[PDB]
């Protein structure tokens, strides 16, 4: 009877999702607000290690044509393939991968994200009056993220047309069904036409590596193009967004942090835990007849797990709804679990370094509204608030 998502756009989470997981079963069946497909939701930690740690729960077959699905659209441009990351790696780039995202990528970058961070905190903090974090600090440093270390380099007309493609495809509502996948097509069409010249620009970003990588045609380009637009554009920015609003709403935290920088590791990844991103569940679906915690799941159906409601556990975490660096509880949720942990974990680590440690460097910096006057953005897959006023 219960209906998904939950409709939590703002940072307060859905109280549906402490109910689901105060209930009987590890498992709880919801239905699809989008396409009235029957899903199995996850909310408790436990079962979610459970879930993500069993590869027989697939995640590219949760994909495959006819899948049950949260989502009003399939997430593709139509006639191409899908599960670019899958993909990828059984064309043998994992490797690749390992230059592009792991910590030789950190390495070449976090000289320049750290320096850029700061210089958008200077420029902010030499005004006078207030300024919106998300249009002044998230927006150039997620762009330059996702244009330095995947794409590589973007004009800002690009960069407009596919932080749009990523605002209109990734939502459970606010856009018509044919909006939504013209998005995909929009970004597919992009990519067919530039993937080539993106790749060949300077710089030591992704997507270059991956056409440079021995064995990729066009329309495999594309498809990488899209996944890392999707996977670390509005991820990321809309990451960052509640990140500083967690860290503008705990100034003491703040002060602690300022008095010792060596606490800020500990502090993203609290940040991970605590700040909320997706408004949806990663998904996977039984490829046979399985048992969740003696809940029998059968093959084809289809079982989420709200990393968001995983996160705040109180069986995992004491005080679960407290901000709490240096915490010692179990492992957070914000990168998933298994087989799939995020990939970009590495570089939006050092993103979200880089943006802990400027603000701690400068106390003060507050809000300039109030909480709850903030605005949200409504039905978006990944949370952001139109505007962060802020001001010192
Ligand atoms: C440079 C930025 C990023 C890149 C390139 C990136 C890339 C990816 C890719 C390719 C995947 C698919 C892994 C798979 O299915 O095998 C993934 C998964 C994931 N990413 Fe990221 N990501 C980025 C940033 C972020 C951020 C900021 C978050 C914060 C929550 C995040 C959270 C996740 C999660 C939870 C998954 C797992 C989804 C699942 O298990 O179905 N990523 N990422
Ligand atoms: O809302 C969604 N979330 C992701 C998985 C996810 C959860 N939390 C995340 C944080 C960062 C990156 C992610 F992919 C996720 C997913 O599978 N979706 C399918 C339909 C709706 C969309």
């Amino acid at each position: 009877t219960l209906t998904y998502p939950f409709h939590d756009w703002s940072q307060e989470l859905s109280p549906r999702y402490a109910q689901l997981r105060a209930s009987d079963a590890p498992v709880c069946p919801v239905v699809s607000e989008g396409t009235g497909d029957p899903l199995w939701l996850v909310t408790r930690y436990a079962t979610a290690v459970k879930l993500l740690e069993d590869s027989r729960f697939s995640s590219e077959a949760a994909q495959a044509s006819g899948a049950p699905r949260q989502s009003p659209v399939e997430l593709r441009a139509p006639g191409t393939r899908g599960d670019a990351i899958a993909m990828l790696r059984e064309a043998g780039l994992r490797s690749v991968l390992a230059d592009g995202l792991g910590p030789r990528a950190v390495r070449r970058h976090q000289g320049w994200i750290n320096d850029l961070a700061e210089t958008l905190m200077s420029e902010l903090a030499s005004r006078e009056g207030t300024f919106d974090l998300a249009a002044d600090f998230v927006e150039p440093l997620s762009s330059a993220l996702v244009s330095r270390t995947l794409l590589g380099e973007l004009s800002a007309d690009e960069r407009d047309l596919l932080a749009h493609c990523a605002d209109t495809g990734l939502r459970f509502c606010g856009v018509t069904h044919e909006e939504q996948v013209h998005a995909f097509t929009q970004m597919h069409e992009f990519f067919l036409e530039h993937a080539r010249r993106l790749a060949g620009t300077p710089g030591e970003h992704l997507l270059k590596l991956i056409a440079e990588a021995p064995v990729l045609s066009d329309e495999a380009l594309a498809e990488a193009g899209s996944l890392l637009v999707v996977a670390g554009f509005p991820t990321s920015s809309g990451f960052l967004c509640g990140a500083l609003l967690t860290l503008l709403r705990h100034p003491d935290a703040v002060q602690e942090l300022h008095a010792h920088p060596e606490r800020v590791p500990s502090a993203v990844e609290e940040l991970l835990r605590y700040t909320p991103l997706s408004t949806g569940s990663v998904k996977r679906m039984a490829t046979e007849d399985l048992e969740i915690d003696g809940v029998r799941i059968k093959a084809g159906e289809v079982v989420m797990v709200s990393l968001e409601a995983v996160n705040h556990d109180p069986d995992a975490f004491e005080d679960p709804d407290v901000f709490r660096p240096g915490r010692e509880g179990p492992m957070h949720f914000g990168f998933g679990r298994g087989r799939h942990f995020c990939p970009g974990n590495r570089l939006a680590r050092c993103v979200i370094e880089a943006t802990v440690r400027a603000v701690a460097r400068r106390p003060g910096l507050r809000l300039a509204v109030a909480p709850e006057e903030i605005s949200w953005h409504e039905g978006l897959f990944f949370r952001r608030p139109r505007a962060i006023p802020a001001t010192w």
